[PDB]
């Protein structure tokens, strides 16, 4: 199978600089060269250059809303074409806001695809609820086809075309949402699995129903956007937002361990990472190894262990 | 539903100065303010003053007995107070002894109510067993029926009448039992969870197997006696007695909206908070937060999010 | 039951030099006193004093194996007595090759003996495996009737003979595990539970099946062969090879807990700790003291507590 990292270095998707560093640490540590040794042929695409939208004047409460939208169609239309000639895309974030491009691309090749949002916000904010302008919080907004016509058309997004619907996407992750997201998911009948649930069934059977849900009748396609806020600020302090009783580095490796074994991986982010935010050296490396690791993990690398087929070692 | 948040600022349950600043650290923190943001309408009664019991010579080996028994004779007449309008009773500690108090009061008029007392001591040391003689490690024993003249009177405590049986109470967190109290919970057959059993069952099957061994035959109000200490070391570090190995920030929550779940959510009890423990401020606000947090979760708080009712977002 | 414990202050098994002073640690930290306050007659023998093999030229990859070889038999002699005299043998590592002596040791006195081995290592690379030449990572193909005369015999090891099949095995913990000992577990049938297990199953779940297992058939002794690397760095960051992801101090406890009700313990191996790969002496403290609480639960020492019987504390 091929494999295919875009990286994604972007950040107008929120105020804290620095996202934008987050492709560079995850090459840096040897990302590209550790995948090759996988039973995957790796190509590395290269990072996308933006073009920056002069004059982006915010719309209503949202924030570089053209700058946004354009970096976004730009990703779409690399994605659709390396999802075309058969091979997983693998995105390489900057902020969040980019996985509305990166799913949009991929949802045009395959339209019946399904998306395990691994994070510890919603990001279902609409133009009209959010508090702040960040996009970087309304990606799915842009998303879901049940969302359509309840927000007014946003500079730069008019190319956008909800892809997706409320049953075709699972959280996982989720102990910060917002008060209008929080309706948005209970009104939509999203599924999804907070910390509570978690603690409550366990890792093991969380995935295991995640799985029935959205693979029950239909075999599809699976997008993995995952944010590293997801994890506890523990295991991956360099994001900008940070929020206690997340999962652990030991259930972030079980979640993509058995994503890898549905052998339906076909799309891959691996969003906010932010190189400047870490206090310590040792913050940071700490982050980007083990975004490295569950990248790695989405790919075959099991903590059983691997070994070659057809290699009598002894 | 009414909440009453009640100020305990006691220390001579035991010898660390400190706990006192307890209550305020609190509300420095905003608990009052975040509680009025939930469905719950809160008054604040304020700090009590407690007057200080002149030449409280120990009792053998018991520590200032009058002073901590007449601060829990007047704790025990406000809480009963509260209750008998169909208050839900919110005690802020001091030390843990003011349990004795806070317990007291509240089954003069639920006299069928249980207690889940999370911690990692059993805090069930008689005055003939404790080794040292703090109190805020004796509040069980003047509590239970089946501990009735086991032990000799004690200066202040005659007002104490032994309210609840072996029966309705149940322990989750414990790691760090006296040999005597550990004789004790065996000989009295009193149920618990220490941080084996949590390790054995995950913290999903505890929280349903507590209710159903509490609440199976009949329902009754719930006193939540939360000892911050129960959480390990690395969320509550601002306390007394840390104790590696405990409850994490995700299982305290878990046990927390379990109970609010139930809707019997009775009278609670944030105990052993010590600001003037902290080996750095970040330690304290890390400790004074959770606190926060844990109390606003035993009040409808979910990690899932909320939304209030009537109000269409959209 | 008589305890007798046997320092191993030995270290060729691998190129950091530190895990020597492994014993003198332990045994400063409290170890032999705090046993004695349990319910076993506890013995020091004292450290081993092991002859260096002057000349000792590598074998192929392998290195220092006559070294290795010698302090291991010169071992097993010692085990074999203590055992013969119907003692528990604990045995304080320097490095994990020495299991090879402990193990073998044992089984000289108890042929159908089972071995427990929580590792993140499998240490089952034979000398044509590694990739280095250490042999702390080769004990169990040393011991292995399976891989007899899958390697060519190395110098010092002729006294060697495999007393336990890939039927009386059992690993806990692993997630670092080579291509070329993946291949031999898997080849060979070898019982495991990596991280993956323990995500997905439970703590609990996992010693329930480990028995059953072991001990389906017929009840035997134990032999638990610890390598304190086995828990997360975050616990025990004073080894050589620390692994992110794994058993945490709770988790550990839980083992050892279960492995003590089961009264079939017989053999103890505490390898690993080296006091000098510690980066701030807090972190040698947290590594001795957690690898200490864990042999002392072994021997008894419950978190929910414990009471000497026969004693009324009332
Ligand atoms: N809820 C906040 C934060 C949303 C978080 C977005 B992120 O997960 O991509 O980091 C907002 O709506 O702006
Ligand atoms: N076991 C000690 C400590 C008891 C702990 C009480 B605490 O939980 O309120 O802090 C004693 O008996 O004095
Ligand atoms: N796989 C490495 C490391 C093995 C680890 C051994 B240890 O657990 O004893 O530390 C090697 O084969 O040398
Ligand atoms: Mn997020
Ligand atoms: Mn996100
Ligand atoms: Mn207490
Ligand atoms: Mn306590
Ligand atoms: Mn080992
Ligand atoms: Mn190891």
């Amino acid at each position: 199978k091929p494999i295919e990292i875009i990286g994604a270095p972007f950040s107008k998707g929120q105020p804290r600089g620095g996202v934008e560093k987050g492709p560079a640490a995850l090459r840096k540590a040897g990302l590209v060269e550790k995948l090759k040794e996988t039973e995957y042929n790796v190509r590395d695409h290269g990072d996308l250059a933006f073009v920056d939208v002069p004059n982006d004047s915010p719309f209503q409460i949202v924030k570089n809303p053209r700058s946004v939208g354009k970096a976004n169609e730009q990703l779409a239309a690399v994605v659709a074409e390396t999802q075309k000639n058969g091979t997983i895309s693998v995105v390489l974030g900057g902020d969040h806001s980019m996985a509305i491009g990166s799913i949009s691309g991929h949802a045009r090749v395959h339209p019946d695809l399904c998306v395990i949002w691994v994070d510890a916000h919603t990001d279902i904010n609409t133009p009209l609820t959010t508090s702040s302008g960040n996009l970087h919080g309304q990606p799915v907004a842009f998303l879901l086809k049940e969302l359509k016509g309840k927000f007014p058309d946003v500079p730069g997004f008019s190319w956008v075309t909800p892809c997706i619907s409320a049953k075709d996407i699972v959280y996982i992750g989720l102990r910060d949402v917002d008060p209008g997201e929080h309706y948005i998911i209970k009104t939509l009948g999203i599924k999804y699995f907070s910390m509570t649930e978690v603690d409550k069934l366990g890792i093991g059977k969380v995935m295991e129903e995640t799985f029935s849900y959205l693979l029950g009748r239909k075999k599809r396609p699976i997008h993995l956007s995952f944010d590293v806020d997801g994890l506890d600020p523990v295991f991956t302090p360099a994001t900008g937002t940070p929020v206690v009783g997340g999962l652990s580095y030991r259930e972030g490796l079980y979640i993509t361990e058995e994503i890898y074994k549905t052998g339906l991986l076909s799309g891959l982010d691996i969003m906010e990472v932010n190189p400047t935010l870490g206090k310590t050296p040792e913050e940071v490396t700490r982050t980007v190894n083990t975004a490295v690791a569950l990248t790695l993990s989405c790919f075959g690398t099991k903590r059983e262990g691997n070994h070659k087929p057809e290699t009598d070692y002894l």
